[PDB]
């Protein structure tokens, strides 16, 4: 019963609303401020600072979206090896299944602990482009 599954789609929700939605926000203030003064007449290496970081949050739009299809991929990998691992103790076929449905989700895990990391990492970085937006 690792339904930290259910748990971690809940971090994911969490972590899109509290964490890319703010920072995709904040970038956006800053966007349209410079359309609406671009407009009055009135942006110069600051552009540079907002163009590197809308990058990094946009990464981060990506990376996010792509540890949360490893992980769709891993919940099947899992369900796989219920399916599996169940209609075996029901009674040498069965006991290669298990074997291969487990290896099929030990390597899902793999893959998803790796876009986790992935996504640690995306979003530590867009976080510091977007605080250097310190501009004076």
């Amino acid at each position: 019963e690792g339904q930290l599954t259910l748990l971690l789609g809940k971090l994911m929700t969490l972590l899109g609303d509290v964490s890319l939605s703010q920072l995709e926000s904040r970038l956006a203030v800053w966007q349209a401020m410079i359309e609406s003064q671009k407009e009055m007449g009135i942006s110069k290496e600051f552009q540079t600072a907002l163009g590197e970081a809308q990058e990094a949050t946009d990464l981060y739009e990506a990376s996010i979206k792509k540890t949360d299809t490893a992980k769709s991929v891993y919940d099947a990998a899992t369900k796989k090896l219920t399916q599996a691992q169940n209609k075996l103790q029901s009674l040498a076929q069965a006991e290669a299944a298990v074997e291969q449905a487990g290896k099929e989700a030990t390597e899902a895990k793999e893959a998803l602990d790796k876009a986790t990391d992935a996504t640690v990492k995306a979003g530590t970085d867009a976080k510091a482009k977007a605080e250097k937006a310190d501009n004076i």
